[PDB]
C-alpha cells in the first residue's frame, strides 16, 4: 500500500529535470542536468516525519503543516538532491512529466524558499492528453525563473563546496500539484539540497513524508 516511487495511483512522476543548454547547443546540442528524477520491483521507500522540516518552508497558509493537515498524507514526499553545479548566456530550463489513468486539469505550484520563507513562485496549469490508454501530462522546457538562474550563478561561484552546503542548507523548493478543477492535492514534494562534486553528477533520493 505504501509508495515506491515518487507518486501516487492518481498521478505518477515520469521525469523531472532542471538543465542548462549552452549557447552552442545550436552547434553540437549538450545539456547540463542540475537535477534529474526519470522513473521510466523495487521496495518501499523509505520514510521521513514531515514535522522535522516543517521549518524550512513557509507557515499561515500553503506551508507544509497546513498542506499535510488537508492531506491526503500518501500524496507527500521529500526529494533530496546533490545538484551537479559544474558546467554565459545558455538557457536554463526545467521539464516535468506526469502520467494519471483520469482525464485532470493539473495546476502546479513551485515555491522556491529561502530561510523557510517563500522568494518566488510559479503557477503552470496543463490539461491531459490521451495517448495509450493513460493520460500524459507535459510541462517540458519551462524557462528557470531569473531568481533560479541568478542563485545557481552565484552558487556556482562559491570558493568552498561546504559554503555551497551552508547556503543550499537554507535553500528549499516546495512543489503542489492539484487538480485545477477540484483542488484535491495530487502531488506535494519537498526538496532539499547539497552540492556533488562533478565526478559524480546529479543524484537524488526520494523519502514518504509521515506522521
Amino acid at each position: 500500500w505504501q509508495a515506491r516511487g515518487l507518486g501516487t495511483a492518481r498521478l505518477q512522476l515520469v521525469e523531472f529535470s532542471a538543465f542548462v543548454e549552452p549557447p552552442d547547443a545550436v552547434d553540437s546540442y549538450q545539456r547540463h542536468l542540475f537535477v534529474h528524477i526519470s522513473q521510466h520491483g523495487a521496495p518501499p521507500l523509505e520514510s521521513v516525519d514531515v514535522r522535522q522540516i516543517y521549518d524550512k518552508f513557509p507557515e499561515k497558509k500553503g506551508g507544509l503543516r497546513e498542506l499535510y493537515d488537508r492531506g491526503p498524507p500518501h500524496a507527500f514526499f521529500l526529494v533530496k538532491f546533490w545538484a551537479d553545479l559544474n558546467w554565459s548566456g545558455g538557457f536554463y530550463g526545467v521539464s516535468s512529466q506526469y502520467e494519471s489513468l483520469e482525464h485532470m486539469t493539473l495546476t502546479c505550484s513551485s515555491k522556491v524558499c529561502s530561510f523557510g520563507k517563500q522568494v518566488v513562485e510559479k503557477v503552470e496549469t496543463e490539461r491531459a492528453q490521451l495517448e495509450d490508454g493513460r493520460f500524459v501530462y507535459r510541462l517540458l522546457r519551462s524557462p528557470m525563473c531569473e531568481y533560479l538562474v541568478n542563485f545557481l550563478h552565484k552558487l556556482r561561484q562559491l570558493p568552498e563546496r561546504y559554503m555551497m552546503n551552508s547556503v543550499l542548507e537554507n535553500f528549499t523548493i516546495l512543489q503542489v500539484v492539484t487538480n485545477r478543477d477540484t483542488q484535491e492535492l495530487l502531488l506535494c514534494t519537498a526538496y532539499v539540497f547539497e552540492v556533488s562534486t562533478s565526478e559524480r553528477g546529479a543524484q537524488h533520493h526520494i523519502y514518504r513524508l509521515v506522521r
